């Protein structure tokens, strides 16, 4: 009764409702719902989030989908979603981490939406994904050239003080920021700080209507270089040297930041919310070189409304595709490879779908029912918690194949 296998998960243009009536109830009442993956860059993964956001969006109304991009990466996107009157391919409109991502199921999204004709909002919960700031800093610096001209001369030294940061993806970025000196690392953050601090300050001003939403916006791109700089700040101990236990919740305590507040701006906002298994999570996350971690889902979890729910992806694979760090002469500081995945046990959530649903074809299970299950397939390895407190429920699909649009 709380598990279900989905022979039609895989194949989105021939969904059978049937098969996700088990996620009714926990969809009853949400306006954020979380779509998992157990590893980045899957192909499975990719056809089951797009059928659950069929699902979603045609039995439960949702309007909105979230990614892991910036606010601006975002806005180009969602260009791409509205293009047709030329070669508006999405190698136009995306970088190559974002396209590596959700490349595969953002072509597949523009196609729903035009053949359809239903119409999403597409929204970046994240800093930029490069970490670069540049996006950032220079609409802050029209915005602010208008609003508050005033402080326009130090907008442009914060942006001449952050021009090495140009990195295709964090640990690109991460590294150019190590070879600043931390005098100029910490007069940005300072120089970020004392921006945050005036804007917040002359709010009733700067909201006057003359300047319609500007403020709004100024004080979004502010908030994202914020936690940029930050972020790089700590990726480069989370490697070269010093990470401190818990510091890897910064990122996203930001994204749940930005989901919450949009949310609570717009209330007609029904958003899905395409996360990382580990982001999505409700519960402390231990992975790789981090003891202890808060994820977005955690702060999620916390609103007083109980209106978010998070569904984990995983697989039955042997093998998943894995982030190989470092990757000397590779674009992005990393390679995507074919490795082992995590053996499965006894007390697995794979082991779990394999005794209720079988290994034939996929599964869809709830979390709220006694069950030995207590670890996770997480890339190549996996993470222990509460499953029932973790995650609202689990999609589980055979085999964890690398995207073939995957170019890393």
């Amino acid at each position: 009764m709380t598990w279900r296998t989905t022979r039609t998960l895989l194949q989105p243009q021939k969904l059978d409702f049937n098969e996700f009536e088990i996620l009714t109830p926990l969809v009853e009442g949400a306006r954020i719902v979380g779509l998992g993956e157990g590893a980045h860059f899957v192909a499975e993964f990719s056809l089951a989030r797009a059928s659950l956001i069929r699902y979603l969006v045609e039995r439960h109304d949702f309007n909105a989908i979230g990614l892991e991009c910036g606010a601006i990466q975002a806005s180009r996107l969602s260009e791409y979603l509205n293009s047709t009157a030329g070669a508006h391919e999405l190698e136009r409109f995306s970088d190559p981490l974002t396209f590596s991502l959700y490349g595969s199921v953002l072509i597949w999204i523009k196609s729903y939406l035009r053949e359809s004709g239903r119409k999403l909002q597409l929204v970046g919960i994240d800093l930029p994904n490069t970490l670069n700031p540049r996006d950032d800093l220079a609409q802050l610096a029209e915005i602010i050239k208008v609003i508050d001209h005033l402080i326009k001369p130090h907008v442009d030294e914060l942006t001449h003080l952050l021009a090495s940061i140009d990195g295709q993806s964090a640990v690109i970025s991460s590294a150019k920021w190590g070879e600043m000196e931390t005098a100029q690392q910490e007069k940005a953050i300072s120089g970020v700080t004392r921006l945050k601090l005036r804007l917040a300050s002359l709010a009733p001003v700067l909201k006057k209507h003359v300047n319609s939403d500007l403020f709004r916006k100024a004080s979004d791109r502010i908030e994202s270089i914020e936690y940029t700089l930050e972020t790089l700040r700590i990726m480069r101990t989370f490697f070269d040297g010093t990470s401190l236990e818990g510091d890897t919740s910064v990122r996203d305590s930001y994204m749940a930041g930005v989901v919450d507040r949009m949310v609570r701006a717009n209330p007609d906002v029904k958003i899905i919310l395409l996360a990382h298994n580990n982001n999505l999570q409700k519960t402390p996350v231990s992975f790789s070189g981090e003891l202890t971690a808060v994820p977005m889902g955690q702060h999620l979890a916390e609103r007083e409304e109980e209106d978010y729910r998070a569904i984990a992806f995983t697989h039955l694979g042997s093998t998943v595709p894995e982030m190989q760090f470092p990757s000397p002469g590779s674009p992005l500081g990393f390679s995507v490879v074919t490795t082992p995945a995590d053996a499965i046990r006894e007390d697995s959530m794979e082991q779990y779908i394999i005794d209720a649903c079988g290994t034939e074809d996929s599964c869809l299970t709830l979390t709220d029912a006694p069950m030995k299950a207590k670890r996770m397939r997480s890339q190549s390895a996996s993470v222990e918690t509460n499953l029932s407190e973790a995650f609202d429920a689990i999609v589980c699909v055979p085999s964890a194949g690398k995207d073939g649009l995957v170019d890393l």
